[PDB]
């Protein structure tokens, strides 16, 4: 989960960040009914940490606490592979200028790369990022029961697996807990920090310090979000489609509207990023239906940069955006659409409103509470329309009201399309 860049669509600019993160009221967690919460829980200190796996993850998650400073073990069957595979990871970043050279230094100042458990044992954070082998996960943390300090906090990364299977196997499992950070990760700042049902208070706070202490802004939550996340990626970018083949837009209209309002990232530019054979592939599993525009791109097989053509192109070098014009003459051929978009402003609520409105849906369905959610977003940089404040800013509109008669209206004129159906629990936070 997480891993191939899906909250990139989501994620604030530096400023829109700056901004947003102080909304939310994350660093204030509780575990459920009386086991414990952030005002009654001992946070042990993170000295020193270990990452088990050298995967894609496994390598992101390390580079993230060497970088802050903390001696952090890479536990990898193949040393030399992995030090290779880290090279290819941080070139790859600084050409996104995600990282450099003074920066690559202090992690590998701080970075020790092994295949030898007996390191570990005065270790205070151990993730575990390995394969989705659920014997192979219980024997590991078995294993490190007896071998680290008592002290000691036993993260898992785990997508596909139960948590509480994997603790069912520690004489202590309280001090496991599932840890999902996102990729890329020198760039999304949220972490899930997910509770089993016996994972200890004592676990939470040092997870969360942990993750304070390395940069990152994490969240508590009873599951992975992934649902959510996917769900309100698809409502969003569906949307910015529409805008391509409906009204007359281009990519890089788009996501310069979207990059002024305060994202990072347009999505045309994310979709680059991730590679738009994902979405393909994705409709290849239960077909269909593709949009004009998808239909032919899909066809030509531009996915994206690894096609080094997708919305925009990329030239052969250092891999540079540019315009393409060939992607403008799939837009200009293909009147139409009986809701008003005169603006940029109207671009911006066609794109959001939706999305804020599905967030509602999510939530009304029980996949995910108000409170968390609320917080995700804000620390995502997204914002929202409301917080424990009451209304707040969100573009040029505050609170639900504005929104919710703006859908309403998009109904009246598009009464087949769902995203445009009012959620209860929108008006009812209205
Ligand atoms: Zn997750």
């Amino acid at each position: 989960h997480h891993s191939t860049g899906e909250n990139l669509y989501f994620q604030g600019s530096e400023v829109r960040s700056y901004l947003m993160e102080a909304h939310s009221l994350a660093g204030q967690w509780s575990l459920p009914n009386d086991r414990g919460d952030h005002t009654n829980s001992e946070a042990y200190d993170v000295n020193s940490v270990a990452i088990i796996g050298g995967g894609t993850m496994g390598k992101a998650m390390a580079i993230c606490f060497g970088l802050a400073g903390i001696e952090t073990f890479l536990v990898v069957r193949n040393e030399q592979r992995c030090k290779q595979e880290l090279e290819v990871m941080y070139a790859r970043e600084k050409s996104f200028k995600r990282l450099n050279d003074k920066r690559i230094e202090k992690i590998n100042a701080n970075l020790k790369i092994t295949s030898d458990f007996h390191k570990l044992s005065n270790c205070d954070l151990i993730v575990e990022s390995v394969i989705e082998d659920m014997k192979l996960k219980k024997e590991l943390f078995a294993n490190l029961e007896n071998i680290c300090k008592s002290t000691c906090i036993f993260g898992t990364n785990t997508s596909s697996l139960d948590l509480n299977e994997i603790s069912s196997v520690l004489r202590d499992p309280s001090n496991l807990v599932g840890i999902h950070f996102f990729n890329p990760a020198n760039v999304i700042r949220l972490v899930e920090i997910i509770y089993g049902s016996h994972t200890s208070s004592q676990a939470i706070a040092t997870a969360f310090q942990a993750c304070e202490s390395i940069k990152k802004l994490p969240v508590l939550v009873g599951n992975c979000k992934s649902f959510v996340f996917n769900r309100l990626l698809h409502v969003y970018f569906d949307q910015s489609q529409k805008l391509m083949y409906e009204y007359g837009y281009l990519p890089h209209q788009i996501d310069k509207i979207i990059t002024n309002f305060g994202f990072l990232m347009g999505p045309m530019t994310v979709a680059d990023m991730n590679g738009f054979d994902v979405m393909e592939k994705l409709k290849k599993e239960n077909g269909l239906e593709p949009n004009p525009i998808e239909k032919e791109m899909w066809r030509l097989k531009r996915y994206g940069r690894k096609t080094n053509k997708g919305f925009y192109k990329y030239d052969d070098k250092t891999q540079r955006k540019e315009n393409d014009t060939e992607m403008e003459q799939i837009i200009r051929r293909v009147a139409k659409s009986n809701i008003q978009i005169i603006n940029d402003q109207d671009v911006i609520n066609f794109m959001l409103y939706p999305t804020v409105n599905e967030g509602y849906r999510c939530i009304e369905e029980g996949v995910i509470s108000n409170e968390s959610l609320i917080d995700i977003m804000f620390i995502l940089g997204f914002g929202w329309p409301i917080h424990s404040g009451g209304p707040m800013r969100f573009g040029k509109t505050e609170g639900l009201d504005k929104i919710a008669n703006m859908l309403v209206h998009w109904s009246s004129l598009e009464p087949k399309e769902s995203a445009y159906i009012v959620a209860d629990a929108l008006k009812t936070a209205n």
